[PDB]
């Protein structure tokens, strides 16, 4: 039942995934003069070399570029991580206008869209069960602000006219996504949930500091997807982000300064 507006929005959940309501729920502002420097953070490593995409899928919510994770390929590890993670997908979440889209915010500062590379614990076995655990996840969040094309999302925007309705997919194959990462690695991490239904309380955030540009035309092309199926009236695909929950007990913790 759940969606982005007025009646199975954001706030909504709460009714059928009563967790949204919990103690570690995604996003969250991130305060960067009360996030606390932590010297002992190692730096993030990303090791995107051998990433394998398989397809790409309008799940009626985002659309999500899907890898194949059954090889150890495509790992996250170091920063705040114990364990090696491994890259299962990516999506983002944007806006009907440039001046907001993303689900964290930075001292109350709204980006154009984010980009999530959702990566699952090794240690588990695979991604449904990593999912039942506290730190079965972790998702790297990449703030997206409009200006400058980024050269490697173009292949992503030029296959979207055929996922343009939720249930199309499209052979995806050979997508690189170091090509979306900026040059910096510097983070702010802190515990947290799914941004969408289930809101599972089991993803480490990750969130970079520096965003990456993307043009307008890019992400108007992102909004020219639709929320609705095939022969359905048209309902644009913006406005697919949660706002910011209260942080509770919880530390942001940054990687640098
Ligand atoms: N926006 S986010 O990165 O926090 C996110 C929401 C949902 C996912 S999931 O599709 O991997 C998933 C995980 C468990 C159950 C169902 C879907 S990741
Ligand atoms: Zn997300």
């Amino acid at each position: 039942h759940w969606g982005y507006g007025k009646h199975n929005g954001p706030e909504h959940w709460h009714k059928d995934f009563p967790i949204a309501k919990g103690e570690r729920q995604s996003p969250v502002d991130i305060d960067t003069h009360t996030a606390k420097y932590d010297p002992s953070l190692k730096p993030l490593s990303v090791s995107y070399d051998q990433a394998t995409s398989l397809r790409i899928l309008n799940n009626g919510h985002a659309f999500n570029v899907e890898f194949d994770d059954s090889q150890d390929k495509a790992v996250l590890k170091g920063g705040p991580l114990d364990g090696t993670y491994r890259l299962i997908q990516f999506h983002f979440h944007w806006g009907s206008l440039d001046g907001q889209g993303s689900e964290h915010t930075v001292d109350k500062k709204k980006y154009a869209a984010e980009l999530h590379l959702v990566h699952w614990n090794t240690k588990y076995g695979d991604f449904g069960k990593a999912v039942q655990q506290p730190d079965g996840l972790a998702v790297l969040g990449i703030f997206l602000k409009v200006g400058s094309a980024k050269p490697g999302l173009q292949k992503v925007v030029d296959v979207l006219d055929s996922i343009k309705t939720k249930g199309k997919s499209a052979d995806f194959t050979n997508f690189d996504p170091r090509g979306l990462l900026p040059e910096s690695l510097d983070y702010w991490t802190y515990p947290g949930s799914l941004t969408t239904p289930p809101l599972l309380e089991c993803v480490t955030w990750i969130v970079l500091k520096e965003p990456i540009s993307v043009s307008s035309e890019q992400v108007l092309k992102f909004r020219k997807l639709n929320f609705n199926g095939e022969g359905e009236p048209e309902e644009l695909m913006v406005d697919n982000w949660r706002p910011a929950q209260p942080l509770k007990n919880r530390q942001i913790k940054a990687s640098f300064k």
